[PDB]
DNA sequence: CGCGCG
DNA sequence: CGCGCG
């Protein structure tokens, strides 16, 4: 009856999927498209990439790519 | 019926005046001497070093000493 | 303001 | 793990 933070991560990594390996996004375009909370989306983003699915670039701010191996 | 921020930052800056000269302490330090979470310990020791109470040498974890004024 | 942090 | 961030 009750969905946690699984159905965040589903929803982020689909979002990330669908980009094209030469594009990339940010925490706070992402949380404006599913309308989530920035800080939601950014400890999906972060487990993602523990999986590998997703790679983040320290930049101001972090811009996150899907994996080239995708 | 609850010890809020201003009360916090008030014992936070006890306990640091209360350091000899070159002595410095943790926020988990603080967090263990007192009975106060570490998040809100670091809220008042920011807030002190705005005030020049303190002064922060950045380690893991950051070192906090008492302002030289003092 | 980069922050994801238990 | 540095995190204080409203």
């Amino acid at each position: 009856c009750t969905v946690n933070d699984a159905e965040i991560f589903s929803l982020v990594k689909k979002e990330v999927l669908s980009l094209n390996t030469n594009d990339y996004t940010t925490a706070i375009s992402l949380s404006n498209r599913l309308k989530i909370n920035k800080k939601k989306i950014n400890q999906q983003l972060y487990k993602l990439q523990k999986e590998d699915t997703v790679k983040m670039v320290p930049s101001n701010p972090p811009k996150w790519f899907k994996n080239y191996n995708c």
